[PDB]
């Protein structure tokens, strides 16, 4: 049974009635720190993605009768929501995104999603904002839409009709479709597949909620930054799930942090065989491709055409994910032995007390939101960069990338102001020359702890290679006056507040 993976079972015994205890402890924390939405927030959800199919056929019944289609063929072409992601897997919060694909027939180009769907969305009273992003990785429109944040992207099938009743699960839908369409697909299939490949889908469900808490807590969930993101984490809750079909979440949670502190990294977390199917594409095969061969932690995707959805981890980051493992077995450990709770696994990360240095990433931008969301975006895409050069460095112990930007904006009349805001930022001796408070100038700065094994040493040329690198991209980048960059190298004592919750106090 694929369900048990391909390994077959570690244990077939069922939980006991302490098991189950913990197991309901567990959930009672998840649901004291906000894990589970409310009844009305779900049926919201599901209202607007009832809108959002009756707008995906609207759309592509409007695109078809352009292209002088008869009513009947322009009915017959259909068109056809999907969700993937943590929305789909039944693992969402509160405040949680629905990832949904609009998967559209032959005729329908990735132009028509950003004119013909983009304009039937904004003509909807219940849009609350809307930004399209035609250059991203997977194409996408993000919106809020009667409250709820829905990121919406779009395939292009090789068939002239999509009816209400299509699957993605049958790989010959893969044929003859360009690369952003593969992309777009990818989601869903996974998705779907991780599903398929647990014995217990609840059990999983639960077990994905607690790991989702503990990554996010812990600082280990970013794969921007070189960390798991959602997938990959999904892949490795499945995985012990398969290992222990009988088990409690609980109980899966324990034997997770074991196993995966103990695995023999670089060998691969897969969940069933790998496929071969109809194109012409790599299949993850270390064997024959040397990137392959390069992943450290690889966490590989069960749909065909499987990948490695680790491949941003570095050496850097690779050390904080294990290290937090063994923190895990320590604690769940002692949870079920009675000495610590849940709560103690899910406590915050120390990641601006634990080093003695950082290095802070500034990116500026004085004009609208779009622009300043295209820089950072690009800024912050290039840090796991500057981590892997800074790594490999003679002097350098760990470059440890935080997962979360530290975003802020403020009132800029001049042109001096802008000036002066990229000078007294980043410290604290200097920092309090602040205010007012808060025509914008918006701020993204990433974080990079170091750890130091005649002292120094020298990283400016990485980071100098840095700034050349981001501002390269455009000649926009590149101006001054509008988009600006700035790497700073502060002492622990010396962070600015921001980096602190109203729960710390800072270092000295
Ligand atoms: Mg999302």
């Amino acid at each position: 049974q694929k369900v048990f993976g391909i390994t077959g079972p570690v244990s077939t015994v069922g939980a006991t009635a302490a098991e189950n205890k913990l197991n309901d402890s567990l959930i009672q924390e998840l649901k004291k720190e906000g894990s589970f939405e409310t009844e009305q927030e779900t049926a919201n959800r599901v209202q607007v993605l009832k809108i959002l199919q009756e707008l995906a056929q609207r759309f592509v019944y409007e695109v078809s009768k352009k292209k002088n289609m008869s009513d009947g063929m322009a009915r017959d072409a259909g068109g056809k929501i999907f969700t993937y992601g943590s929305y789909r897997l039944g693992v969402h919060g509160p405040g949680s995104d629905i990832d949904t694909l609009v998967v559209v027939p032959k005729h329908v180009t990735r132009e028509d999603f950003f004119t013909v769907f983009d304009s039937l969305l904004r003509e909807r009273k219940e849009l609350d904002e809307i930004a399209p992003v035609p250059d991203a990785f997977v194409p996408i429109i993000k919106i809020k839409f009667s409250g709820i944040s829905i990121d919406l992207i779009c395939a292009r099938l090789d068939q002239p009709q999509v009816p209400l009743s299509l699957t993605l699960s049958d790989k010959n839908l893969l044929r003859n479709l360009d690369e952003k369409d593969l992309r777009a697909l990818n989601g869903t299939r996974v998705t779907d597949e991780i599903l398929e490949l647990v014995p217990k889908p609840n059990v999983f469900r639960i077990a994905l909620r607690a790991i989702k808490l503990w990554a996010q807590r812990r600082a280990v969930y970013a794969n921007i930054f070189g960390f798991p993101g959602g997938v990959a984490w999904a892949m490795l809750v499945a995985r012990i799930c398969q290992l222990y079909p009988n088990a409690c979440s609980a109980v899966i949670l324990n034997r997770f942090f074991i196993i995966l502190s103990e695995w023999n990294w670089p060998q691969p977390v897969i969940l069933k065989p790998i496929e071969d199917g109809p194109l012409q594409v790599r299949v993850w095969n270390p064997k024959i491709y040397a990137q392959d061969r390069s992943h450290r932690m690889p966490v590989i995707t069960p749909a065909y055409p499987s990948m490695c959805a680790t491949h941003n981890i570095t050496e850097s980051t690779k050390k904080v994910i294990l290290q937090e493992f063994v923190r895990g077995v320590q604690i769940t450990n002692d949870i079920f032995s009675n000495k610590k709770s849940w709560a103690n696994l899910f406590e915050k990360n120390d990641f601006f007390f634990r080093y003695k240095f950082y290095l802070e990433i500034t990116a500026y931008t004085r004009g609208s939101d779009e622009q300043h969301l295209k820089w950072s975006g690009l800024v912050e895409s290039k840090v796991r960069l500057l981590v892997m050069k800074l790594e490999v460095l003679a002097g350098i112990k760990i470059a440890h990338p935080f997962t979360k930007p530290f975003e802020s904006s403020y009132c800029c009349p001049t042109e001096d102001d802008y000036e002066m805001i990229q000078d007294k930022y980043g410290s604290h001796k200097t920092e309090t020359a602040l205010n007012a408070l808060k025509p914008k100038a918006y701020l993204s700065t990433m974080y990079i702890g170091l750890d130091f094994n005649k002292e120094k040493v020298d990283i400016h040329i990485p980071c100098t290679e840095f700034v050349n690198l981001c501002r390269s991209f455009n000649e926009d980048y590149g101006d001054h006056k509008v988009f600006n960059l700035a790497l700073r190298f502060v002492k622990g004592y010396d962070l600015p507040d921001e980096v602190f919750d109203e729960n710390e106090k800072r270092p000295s």
